[PDB]
């Protein structure tokens, strides 16, 4: 598998003991893994691979274990002949569930090296230092999870009641200080509001943030930092229609622009019901994606072997600004089945679909295996579909990404893509 076309799930992956990130070192997705804060670069989205590796997204590389016993743990190429060695395939062990500060269900497990069945460890006991493998001992800083935000409730510009005008971050690069501009088709106007609280800009993956951590004063858009002053309701009772209040957790203010004009600066104030402390969510309308697989090949007395591009058809350009509204629209919901699918799956195809804007990066790929993990002797192999129409123009989206499923079947797999078949025929489902 050069690329990982059977994903399970895509995210930070978190300590649970101390919430920090797994880190890659530097930014180039290849070296050392330790903790550190997280940063929102490419090298700290983990991608949980089907066949058992853990990638990232900066670089297709494999975290992997210096040597063997307890032994450091490393980003480096991925080894795939005569097959994926043991060595850089890993299992889920035992689960924690608990609810973080954000208010989120989150499901923790051991991580666990299938050649030497040492569980990926932080040296010491705080959870923060250098990672590598080791004797598993029942310790929270053994268990790591892939940060679920919770659902994205909202997403669009921001614009206020006052003045029609739309949250804006100074320059164009979604960083530092907020305040109000004319509404216009910049990246940095764009934000995604979560359950978790966090108001997440589209061009820097930032969030809106207040100076300090008391939830008083200057709003800009920061490095996500899982405090509470990053941490935004917007109850109803604040709501005049589509028009709402964010309320910081932290302090109780109100998202406030300067004065009462709407026009100028910014922050956090105490609440008082006026027009410029309420903006409504500005987006177009796409219908709610559609998961579908479409059959590639079968060979039904050998393994399967095709050609598989990452392709997109769409009418239009896909600019970077439809790219984020794809993002926003898959990431709300999506339908396999007739039936809705788990936060992690809209979380991982809005990703998987950000990072599929670089070409078809065309690869081959062979069925050794069904998707529920036996050898392949003979099937299918079926190749995701996602499907959107924007509203106003009618324009079907039809995106194939390289995810794929092989199957012993005919008869299309029964599970969503970022999810397991639990059986060689796929009919139903693990790891939903
Ligand atoms: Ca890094
Ligand atoms: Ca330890
Ligand atoms: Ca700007
Ligand atoms: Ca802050
Ligand atoms: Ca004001
Ligand atoms: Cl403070
Ligand atoms: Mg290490
Ligand atoms: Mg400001």
């Amino acid at each position: 598998q050069v690329l990982c076309t059977n994903p399970l799930d895509i995210g930070e992956l978190r300590s649970f003991k101390s919430k920090q990130c797994v880190d890659i070192v530097g930014n180039q997705g290849s070296g050392n893994i330790a903790t550190y804060d997280c940063d929102g670069l490419s090298d700290q989205q983990i991608i949980i691979c089907g066949d058992g590796t853990i990638r990232n997204e900066a670089r297709n590389y494999c975290f992997t274990p210096d040597g063997s016993g307890n032994a450091n743990v490393m980003s480096s190429p991925c080894t795939l002949y005569p097959e994926i060695p043991s060595s850089q395939r890993w299992r889920q062990g035992r689960r924690k569930t608990f609810t973080d500060n954000g208010g989120i269900e989150q499901v923790a497990t051991e991580i666990i090296n299938l050649a030497s069945g040492k569980c990926l460890d932080i040296e010491g006991s705080d959870g923060t230092g250098d990672i590598g493998v080791y004797d598993c001992q029942n310790l929270d800083d053994q268990y790591f999870y892939v940060r679920s935000r919770g659902p994205e409730l909202f997403y669009g510009r921001l614009r206020n009641e006052k003045s029609d005008l739309c949250l804006d971050v100074e320059g164009s690069d979604g960083k530092g200080n907020v305040l109000m501009y004319s509404c216009e088709d910049n990246l940095d106007q764009w934000f995604r509001y979560y359950e978790n609280g966090e108001i997440v800009n589209a061009k820097s993956g930032m969030c809106l943030d207040v100076e300090g951590s008391d939830g008083s004063g200057n709003v800009g858009i920061y490095r996500c930092d899982d405090l509470r002053d990053q941490m935004w309701s917007r109850p109803n009772a604040y709501c005049n229609g589509d028009y709402c209040s964010f309320l910081n957790k932290e302090s109780n203010k109100c998202l406030d622009v300067s004065g009462d004009q709407g026009t100028g600066d910014v922050g956090t104030w105490q609440c008082d019901g006026l027009p410029d402390q309420r903006f409504k969510w500005v987006f177009d309308d796409w219908e709610v994606p559609t998961a579908t697989w479409n059959m590639v090949g079968c060979d039904q007395n050998g393994k399967v072997s095709q050609q598989i591009s990452n392709t997109i058809s769409f009418s239009s350009t896909v600019t970077a600004g439809v790219a984020v509204e794809v993002s926003s629209t898959i990431e709300k919901g999506v339908i396999f089945a007739k039936a809705t699918v788990s936060v992690k799956v809209t979380a991982s195809l809005s990703k998987a679909w950000t990072n599929s804007q670089s070409g078809t990066t065309a690869i081959t790929y062979t069925c050794d295996n069904y998707d529920s993990d036996e050898e392949f002797t003979r099937g299918c192999m079926w190749q995701l579909a996602i499907e959107t129409t924007e509203v106003k123009s009618g324009d079907l989206l039809v995106w194939n990404p390289q995810i794929v499923k092989c199957t012993r079947s005919n008869t299309a797999p029964g599970c969503a893509p970022f999810t397991k078949c639990a059986n060689e025929d796929c009919t139903f489902c693990t790891d939903i």
